[PDB]
């Protein structure tokens, strides 16, 4: 396959359904990409992530360079050799990250300096661990906006990270073997600012990516102020590239984001929730843990075709969370991104069907009964 | 198939190697029975369970009538339709953990009060709630004698015992259903006296019992102890019956243990330990935590067939492991029960071929070098 190439097959208003083709394979779009920190996804044997229909994961440059250090995954063969996952995966920069989950921080123009449980990162390191870990989707070393934030401290942060998204970009292209083999995507910031979110799309456009990600939507806001950022954000942005929104994953989040020109999706949503209880269903979330499933013989979710819900039945999943099992984790999880996937796949075909509008329409109103 | 059909097809010395047909099922003889708490072997379905070679798998009347409960469990259909394994399983009755695990605990004639985290367990009740699970091999509920023992404590023991025994045998037999379709064994005790040991044989083989269990002897005693105590132990029992040492399961204590004429074990060193991070080789334990195997690209085992050593390195499993990851304890358990069942296999083929006392003499050499 080529390096990158991505193809739209069919549209519906704002939606579109198509292919990414990588070096290490094909991508459906729109996609959900299951989320893999401290390399794994948690609970899941990487075959048991394919099973489900996963065609990418997404692994985090901040995590892995703490643990194990992405000059150790480079010397043992990359992260595919190290997890056992040969597929495409995308590789979070860290710009979100460090400043997330890292104790202490210092924020300047060269990149940001930290602490966990002192490192550096700038646009350069990440680009260079992101190399290190053998990642075939490249995120630009950027900084995710909190929200809210004034319209002074948003343009500041989004030109920050405009200037780092040219960086990232002169890094990417100055590795031979990395510029050959992997694609790198821009993000756009600019909080829910039309004009920031415009000059961020400019600017992103005028470095040229293989793909334009959304950044900082996932950080607080409700689903109505995302959905009205969409609205104007995502036509800003190249039509004929994929549009990734980081880190939104709620299955209606999910449908309404498709139906304003996203195509790719990740978030800790399945497999955080399912570890927690939290089991998806067209008919919307249940908590397994809750009594009224302690003899309830039905499967997870009715419909869904996953091998968990062929097998087990909520009654034994009940028993397993409430007595801490691993086994309830990795059922609960196993579950959770099937019916993922099986969202995607609906979206997909309703998309080329022409019919992905009543699709949107009938999912809400069962997801909300 | 029948009910119950011990067959023995080949002898080494005191080792035999054979077949127990069952309903469900035949279990290849020696055989290693996984231990499965909570309605499940530690973070394994039982697909995997069953890949690794396992024919039967071990459930526990204690933890099960406090937790889903046994009632509950009968009402969704059985142990084996609710944990999704549908091969022989056995019960142990509650007579040794009753004691290990319970708070507070008042032992009489009748049967011992327990109150967890207050509850009754009598041979009739234990027997009823290995029914209401729908064991396959049922134990009689008997008294783990502690370890060590005076000779008077451990007489009292063991006749209370086999009283225990004789109201075990007639409460299977009561029930239709469970004496025509599952298999009852005896409990011997006597603690390393062999007196006490001939006088519990000689009292279980005038009941009878389709198969006759080792107690006591995974209490405390170093290995010399109770090879010597299994040296003049285990010809006391039934020839053509199956000989059960409870709870003993170091692969070294397996091998002597098999020299001595024992034709299954059961033992939650294999899981407990993976999870902890120590690994079965034959070239010994490992403790994959360990720095030396933070690069270390080897398998878990240089010989192991299991599906862990076909795709993971040993240096993905320590960064698995030290990170706290569930993936780690899955890959740690599948690869030790498979290494078990991979020496149950060479066991069963060295005796078949009659060369198992070599077998043993080389496994020695090279696991404790
Ligand atoms: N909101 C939001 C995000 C979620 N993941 C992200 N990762 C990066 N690099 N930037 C971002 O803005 C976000
Ligand atoms: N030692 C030892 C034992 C391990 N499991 C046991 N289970 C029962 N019922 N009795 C026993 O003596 C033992
Ligand atoms: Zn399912
Ligand atoms: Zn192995």
């Amino acid at each position: 396959r080529p390096r990158f190439s991505f193809s739209i097959a069919a549209r519906e208003g704002k939606a579109r359904t198509g292919t990414i083709e990588m070096k290490r394979g094909v991508i459906r779009t729109p996609a959900f990409m299951p989320v893999g920190t401290a390399a794994t996804v948690k609970a899941l044997k990487p075959e048991t992530v394919r099973a489900t229909g996963a065609d990418i994961i997404l692994g985090n440059t901040y995590h892995l360079m703490l643990r194990p250090g992405a000059e150790r995954i480079a010397k043992l063969g990359g992260l595919h050799s190290f997890m056992g996952w040969d597929r495409p995966i995308l590789t979070d920069s860290g710009g979100y990250q460090v400043m997330s989950l890292s104790s202490l921080t210092k924020q300047s123009e060269e990149g940001v300096t930290f602490k966990s449980h002192r490192h550096m990162l700038s646009p350069e390191r990440s680009i260079e661990i992101q190399h290190l870990l053998g990642s075939d989707i490249v995120m630009a070393f950027d900084e995710c906006t909190p929200y809210p934030a004034t319209p002074s401290r948003a343009a500041s942060s989004m030109e920050r990270s405009m200037r780092w998204a040219k960086r990232s970009r002169d890094a990417f292209d100055s590795r031979k073997e990395q510029a050959e083999n992997a694609a790198l995507f821009g993000i756009q910031q600019g909080s829910v600012f039309e004009n920031l979110r415009q000059q961020s799309a400019d600017a992103l456009a005028e470095i040229g990516f293989d793909g334009y990600a959304v950044g900082g939507l996932a950080v607080g806001e409700g689903q109505d102020e995302m959905f009205r950022v969409l609205d104007f954000s995502v036509p800003m942005l190249p039509d004929d590239k994929p549009h990734y929104l980081m880190g939104v994953g709620k299955p209606d989040d999910i449908v309404g984001a498709v139906e304003r020109g996203i195509d790719m999706f990740d978030c800790v949503l399945p497999t955080r929730s399912g570890r927690n209880g939290q089991a998806f269903t067209w008919d919307g979330p249940i908590n397994i843990r809750n009594a009224r499933f302690s003899e309830d013989l039905k499967p997870l979710d009715s419909e869904c075709h996953c091998a968990v819900c062929q097998k087990w039945s909520r009654a034994y999943i009940h028993h397993l969370i409430r007595a801490g099992e691993i086994l309830g984790a990795m059922l609960m999880t196993e579950h959770n991104i099937a019916f993922y996937q099986q969202l995607m796949q609906k979206i997909r075909d309703s998309i080329s069907e022409g019919r992905f509008s009543q699709f949107a329409q009938d999912f809400r109103a069962r997801y909300f009964a």
